[PDB]
């Protein structure tokens, strides 16, 4: 006898949302008096302090993953 099959996977169109190449305003800013730097994502900021002062960002809260923020308003 003799028979045989088909296969195939096309491929994904994964596209960017980031609003700019860059961003002008940072929210982000080293708290450390004395330290003009500061990165856009939280991210890349955790390693500047690494990088810079060989240490971790402070503790300035609690174990809590809420938001109860000010709505608009
Ligand atoms: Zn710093």
């Amino acid at each position: 006898g003799s028979s045989g099959s088909s296969g195939r996977k096309k491929p994904v169109s994964q596209s960017l949302e980031f609003p700019t190449r860059y961003s002008p305003y940072r929210p982000y800013r080293c708290v450390h008096q004395g330290c003009f730097a500061a990165f856009t994502i939280q991210q890349n900021l955790i390693l500047h302090y690494q990088a810079v002062h060989k240490s971790d960002l402070p503790a300035f809260s609690a174990e809590v993953e809420e938001e109860s923020g000010p709505s608009s308003g």
